[PDB]
DNA sequence: AAGACGGGAC
DNA sequence: GCCAGCT
């Protein structure tokens, strides 16, 4: 594993190749947000923005999406893929906004947690973009590029590098970090091929190392 | 707790 | 013919 300091340095690296670093989904409101990530799990964002494009015209508010049967949403999000249990999961997560959160989206990761289809990556993703609170989502990006560069452990759980990486960057940067690792792994350290040979953390990275060498 | 869910780059 | 997170 890394010293702290040079994780410290590893993500400074990232915030320059990556300074306008930011979430790719396309969206206008907590609630635009809220659906995306939703549907994104599993996809690409680039092919969310897609499908939204159209989709967030259709429907704008939870009751319009309750309001249709089950079969029209799934055909309205069919080039997504898992369209059914996101079709369901939707449809009951807008019924759950109306019922228990004021028609509004709540603000509390937790509670977020409580929607059908929304884990703590996309909890996490929510607070902070849509409502500021400082908060690190590690999805397939993050968890890959902390576990080559030897931010932490190939072993360790989502959870585990959260809270390593908590432990590290301070509260006022998270979000902004985790953009950056986004960005790092999804344009860079790409998992099917990494550009490690240019990599400017080759030199401490035990996996840009491994695979020059292979 | 493994398995089930279901356009794009090689 | 691998890559993009609930029961
Ligand atoms: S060296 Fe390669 S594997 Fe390591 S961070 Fe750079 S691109 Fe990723
Ligand atoms: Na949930």
């Amino acid at each position: 594993m890394l010293t702290k300091q040079q994780i410290r340095y590893c993500l400074d690296e990232m915030a320059k190749m990556f300074p306008d670093a930011h979430c790719e989904l396309v969206h206008r409101n907590p609630f635009e947000l809220l659906i995306a990530v939703v549907l994104s799990a599993q996809c690409t964002d680039a092919l969310v923005n897609k499908v939204t494009k159209r989709l967030f015209e259709k429907y704008r508010t939870p009751h319009d999406y309750i309001a249709v049967p089950l079969e029209e949403l799934e055909q309205d999000i069919r080039s997504i893929g898992l369209y059914r249990n996101k079709a369901r999961n939707i449809q009951k997560l807008c019924a759950m906004l109306i019922d228990k959160y004021n028609g509004e989206v709540p603000r509390d990761r937790d509670e977020l947690m409580k929607l059908p289809g929304v884990g703590r990556k996309t909890a996490n993703v929510v607070v902070s973009t849509a409502f500021g609170v400082p908060a690190i989502a590690v999805d397939t990006h993050v968890e890959r590029v902390s576990k080559r560069l030897g931010f932490c452990r190939w072993d360790d759980s989502v959870l585990e590098v959260e809270k390593t990486l908590m432990k590290i960057i301070p509260k006022e940067e998270w979000s902004i970090t985790h953009h950056r690792m986004i960005f790092f792994g999804r344009y860079h350290c790409k998992a099917q091929s990494p550009q490690c040979p240019s990599c400017p953390l080759l030199h401490l990275c035990r996996e840009g190392k491994k695979r020059m060498r292979k």
